[PDB]
RNA sequence: UUUUUUU
């Protein structure tokens, strides 16, 4: 199917609510509750897609647009307009399925729906309901039958789940999916997930095969996603809808970004506790902050040392895939409200997660793929406001900084060395309450992520997995010592003859 | 259990 870019145009006529009130586009009651969230207009990408998905045309859609510009709204204002469209047709049927990579993500899509309703109560009969990992399946169910909702939101997993038992029920009058995060939901453990769905419902849908329309959201994508999304988009015509010039970065022009480079691995957390504790003084506690690290171990690791460092200062929020659902739901609600505080996560929240007015973004070690680094400083910056990011790496990750300028176009003007004094090296390390066990399952932790990403960021093997695998001495404050491991876990590693393994590792 | 993603 033919691509058909329609690429950045500098001197566009506006786009207004009003605009497409009186063009006939939108209805009074989408306008009504657009017009009382009392936004100063709509945002490039929401002026450039609501009219092309709701064209009579035969069409799919590809949108690209940076961090915190307004996609959500992008899909949902004409997906509410589809459902005024057709009100008398099968109105207690799914008529929007809505797919986001994690569930807070898919959470938060829900909860912009519900700002919709609840600025035009007239809105509520195109009900939703949220179908997510981690969430009572029976009473989900309840709401399902209960409210026969027009608009779902979906995390994979479960949408299988749901769609394997209840496709006929409720599935078979769907006209539009979304993939927000596209790319992400196309890159390899989604790509089959998104390819069951779309069979699913195509296969069940009442008129035909190819009756659904396909929109695909994100800040980074280009026309290799185009390739990648062969299985899932129906028609015979694919619209590229850019606001983001075709050599120009995806990053946001407006986040302060620098890097923060150590002689090594473990140096970057003592460069982020004095970056932070320097902050806190610096703006007398006002501080909203993300901290984002490469593995959950580390993650909850680096949360105890920043609460040792500055529980007294700031609430510091754990944030991952081991948390349970009910309290990343309760921290992400918290976190959004909140005016200052540090949440420290792993990549579960480098995406679409809309936190307002977080004045920066940290990230110590390098993110699990190369766009998640423009997702990851995303988070600050939004809506129109100013943000800063810091990443924070050793000498031996140099190389993912210059794959971000090779295949992203991104250069960090403002890049500094940092060597701990012996001082902040103390007073990180004597509140390090683990047991030597825990801090060697850490280190494999990052060992594990770092040899993933070897290809990928063109890493140094035999210099990057030995300096990652040292932060277990320099944990232990004696750097000669090696992990202790046995020779039947080398073995499974792959390291067994290697000198690099030898270099890490004592058999013991 | 290397980031997520039904159970
Ligand atoms: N027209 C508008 N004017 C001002 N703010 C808006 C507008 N539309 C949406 N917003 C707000 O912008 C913020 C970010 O919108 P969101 O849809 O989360 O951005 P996004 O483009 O999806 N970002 P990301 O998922 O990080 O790539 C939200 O708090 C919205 O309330
Ligand atoms: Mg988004």
């Amino acid at each position: 199917s033919k691509l058909i870019h329609v690429p950045k145009e500098d001197n566009s006529k506006e786009v207004t609510l009003d605009s497409l009130l009186e063009e006939g586009v939108l209805d009074k009651e989408i306008h009504k509750a657009i017009t009382r969230m009392e936004f100063p207009g709509l945002t490039p990408v929401q002026q450039k897609t609501i009219k092309p998905i709701l064209s009579s045309e035969d069409h799919d859609v590809i949108a690209r647009a940076k961090t915190g510009t307004g996609k959500t709204f992008a899909f949902l204002i004409p997906i509410f307009q589809h459902l005024i469209n057709t009100k008398f047709d099968s109105q207690y049927m799914v008529k929007a399925v809505i797919v986001a990579p994690t569930r807070d993500l898919a959470l938060q899509i829900e909860a912009e729906v519900k700002k919709i309703h609840d600025m035009n109560y007239g809105l509520k009969k195109y009900a939703c309901v949220s179908l997510v990992g981690g969430t009572d399946f029976r009473a989900a169910m309840n709401k399902m039958n209960k409210l026969r909702p027009n608009i779902v939101i979906a995390t994979p997993g479960r949408l299988i789940d749901v769609l394997e038992k209840y496709s006929n029920k409720f599935f078979r009058f769907v006209d539009y999916k979304v993939l927000d995060e596209a790319d992400r939901l196309l890159e390899i453990g989604f790509r089959d997930d998104l390819e069951t769905i779309s069979g699913i419902l195509n296969e069940k849908n009442s008129k035909s095969a190819d009756n659904i329309k396909t929109l695909l959201f994100s800040a980074t994508l280009d026309d290799k996603v185009q390739k990648l999304a062969n299985n899932i988009m129906n028609k015979k015509e694919c619209l590229f809808l850019d606001t983001v010039d075709k050599n120009e970065p995806e990053a946001h022009e407006r986040i302060d970004q620098s890097v923060v480079i150590s002689e090594k691995f473990a140096n970057s957390i003592f460069a982020a506790v004095e970056h932070i504790k320097k902050q806190i003084k610096e703006r007398d506690s006002n501080y909203k902050a993300i901290i984002f690290a490469p593995t959950v171990k580390f993650t909850s690791f680096l949360c105890s040392i920043l609460k040792n460092e500055f529980k007294k200062d700031l609430p510091i929020l754990e944030f991952h895939g081991k948390i349970t659902q009910n309290k990343r739901t309760s921290l992400v609600k918290r976190f959004k409200k909140d005016e200052s505080g540090i949440l420290v996560c792993t990549d579960v929240g480098a995406r679409g997660m809309d936190f307002p007015n977080v004045h920066e973004v940290l990230q110590i070690g390098v993110p699990s793929e190369l766009a998640n680094y423009i997702h990851r400083i995303g988070r600050t910056a939004r809506s129109g406001k100013e943000g800063s990011s810091v990443l924070f790496i050793c000498k031996d990750e140099l190389p993912f900084v210059r794959e971000l300028e090779d295949a992203k176009n991104i250069v960090i003007a403002k890049q500094e060395k940092y060597e701990p004094s012996e001082e902040i090296k103390s007073e990180v390390l004597e509140a390090v309450t683990e047991e030597p066990e825990d801090i060697s399952d850490i280190v494999i932790s990052l060992i594990s992520s770092y040899r993933s990403c070897i290809k990928e960021y063109r890493f140094s093997e035999r210099r990057i997995l030995p300096e990652i695998a040292s932060t277990y001495g320099v944990l232990l404050n004696d750097p000669q010592l090696k992990i202790p491991v046995s020779r039947r876990f080398l073995d499974k590693l792959g390291l067994s003859r290697s000198p690099i393994g030898k270099a890490m590792f004592e058999i013991r």
